[PDB]
């Protein structure tokens, strides 16, 4: 047995914190920081209960490991951006797995890993392709923001980095932060995009060609020296920018004291979709860029597969052009492109390193925590609140979902990354034209312009989309068939372009057999799948936050476990 945690999140200005547990090659274990402290993106934190919920879910302590890998090469950026490296490896492994929750006799080898390799191997060794093009689009590693790589007989090697002032990430962001949906929602960005119309693609900053982009904007070899990021050096130069070239000026948040909710609350003086036109056209840009760099890496290793990861990875609009692109058969994204993904591709690094094989992940993302019922019942019980334990829940779910009511779904183990896979799920029907509004405006209380996405059996994906692929993680868009293409009004886009997650037997038998069900009922086993959380609280965990979350919102249903509850 070769056992290796793998980490990511450090208390000096970072963000993502999480822990991955390979065992043989398998993932024991992952979870992210924020799901469990419920403290949002994992901020400036060892992922301290992350990975203690890992060795406890494996039954193991800091003394059966292997190794422990942390996803950057934090000596090089203390080396070069702080003026040294001051931990002995028992040093950092004390800040990393404190002492008084991670015993230990002795200290276990401690391996830090490149943070781009990171990201490469969190997508090459988990892809169950044994070759192929690496594209590696980041905010930014160490120094780079763009790594293209070739990934062949279990090696990783590098062809080309992109300094990180010319960040992809930062950019984006940046033009996040601008509208006002913030830089630390760039998803919406994306999905306020599709409202937007495209006028100059280059924002008059970008000039692409046939292997990606440059950015005249700025030095590429602009350091801030202070930080160990180029964040700030970007954000003023692409804000300035952005306000001489485009016709509204930053969005400024505006924050008051509301009598209604009794506290100072943040808010955005614009509305946001005002911006939609610069949306577009940084989401074009985007795309632009990295088509260009796909096409490159591609092209430069003469693979027909591709790997992306890093947070760029996460843009599903971009990931599911890339797919329909004349340079690409096949593509492999982790559900866990952005940071979280790093402890993982640390710790496959590093089981890799020490002789280990690494199993394909295998459509599905569900390696968190999970409860039993008794745990579930203890949960229930505290809150002096009744439910019933259906004889066919399964059943029961898909029937409230056919009526149009709004389902939320805790079940098994926690799903990792940013997006609910029928794990930590609410559910709609996919059916109704009323359904998207529902649950924006009354259910999440989150803005009309947001879009919804579905979850289906693999076995009629074939029917219901123009690929025939697997679709696990939601982080690629596709186009639904004909005769679908109004047959799904809450989660497929007028040009029938849709973000599905395809769910075989086997990765979540009880979500295959709800859906199953369901589509005894409404012919399609597809319904609207939406991540589980009131606004800006991260995806619930525990059977407890999703009663808290069920207690706040007007959800109609939980069901958690074999238990369900009712308004
Ligand atoms: N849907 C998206 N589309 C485009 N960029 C995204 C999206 N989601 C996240 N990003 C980018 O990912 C970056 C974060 O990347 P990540 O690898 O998680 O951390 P770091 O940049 O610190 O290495 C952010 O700069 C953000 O702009
Ligand atoms: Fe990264």
């Amino acid at each position: 047995h070769m056992r290796v945690l793998g980490l990511n999140g450090w208390p000096r200005d970072f963000h993502d914190a999480s822990a991955a547990l390979l065992v043989d090659g398998r993932i024991a274990a992952f979870a992210e920081e924020e799901r469990l402290t419920r403290k949002k993106h994992g901020y400036n934190t060892a992922p301290v209960q992350a990975a203690a919920f890992c060795l406890a879910q494996a039954g193991l302590t800091v003394d059966d490991l292997d190794a422990v890998a942390f996803g950057w090469d934090l000596p090089a950026m203390y080396r070069e951006r702080l003026g040294g490296w001051p931990h002995s490896d028992s040093e950092a492994l004390d800040i990393l797995l404190p002492r008084d929750v991670f015993p230990r006799r002795t200290d276990p080898p401690l391996h830090f890993v490149q943070h781009h390799l990171a990201h490469a191997a969190s997508a090459y060794y988990f892809s169950g392709e044994d070759r192929g093009a690496v594209l590696i689009v980041d905010g930014q590693g160490e120094e780079e923001c763009v790594t293209l790589a070739h990934a062949e007989g279990g090696k990783i090697t590098v062809l080309d980095t992109v300094p990180g002032a010319w960040s992809l990430g930062f950019f984006y962001e940046h033009v996040s932060e601008y509208t006002g949906l913030g830089g630390d929602n760039p998803g919406k960005l994306m999905g306020l995009a599709a409202h937007g119309t495209t006028v100059d693609e280059t924002l008059s900053a970008f000039a692409f060609d046939s292997d990606g982009y440059r950015l005249n904007l700025i030095d590429p070899q602009a350091r801030d020296p202070e930080d160990w990021d180029e964040y700030s050096v970007t954000e003023r130069a692409w804000f300035a920018h952005l306000e001489r070239i485009y016709r509204l000026p930053p969005n400024e948040f505006v924050r008051r004291y509301d009598p209604a909710k009794g506290r100072v609350v943040r808010d955005t003086r614009r509305d946001p979709y005002e911006y939609r036109d610069l949306a577009a056209t940084a989401q074009a840009a985007l795309e632009r860029a990295v088509f260009g760099l796909a096409d490159s890496v591609l092209a430069r290793t003469g693979e027909r597969t591709l790997f992306v990861a890093g947070g760029v990875g996460l843009n599903a609009t971009m990931n599911g052009k890339l797919l329909t692109r004349s340079t690409v058969d096949k593509m492999f994204v982790p559900p866990v492109a952005s940071d979280i993904g790093v402890s993982l591709g640390a710790a496959a690094a590093v089981a890799v390193e020490l002789g280990d094989r690494i199993a394909p992940m295998g459509d599905t993302a569900a390696w968190g925590p999970e409860f039993s019922p008794d745990q579930v019942r203890a949960a229930l019980d505290r809150t002096g609140l009744a439910y019933r334990e259906p004889a066919n829940l399964e059943r029961e779910v898909a029937a409230l979902i056919a009526s149009g009511k709004v389902v939320g779904w805790a079940q098994g183990r926690g799903e990792v990354g940013p997006r609910a896979l029928g794990q930590r799920s609410l559910l709609g029907s996919a059916h109704s034209p009323t359904m998207r509004d529902h649950i924006n405006l009354r259910v999440k209380d989150r803005e009309w312009w947001r879009p919804f996405a579905p979850s289906m059996l693999r076995s009629v994906s074939d029917q219901v989309l123009e690929v025939d692929a697997d679709f696990p993680y939601m982080i690629m868009t596709t186009k639904v068939r004909a005769a679908y293409a109004e047959r799904l009004p809450s989660v497929v886009h007028e040009d029938w372009s849709t973000r599905p997650q395809t769910v075989t037997e086997a990765s979540n038998p009880r979500y295959h057999r709800m859906l199953t069900e369901l589509g005894d009922l409404v012919g399609d086993p597809v319904c609207l799948n939406t991540s589980f959380n009131d606004r800006g609280e991260p995806i619930v965990s525990s059977p407890a936050d999703a009663l808290l979350t069920f207690s706040r919102l007007p959800i109609d249903a939980l069901a958690v476990g074999p238990y369900l509850v009712t308004k």
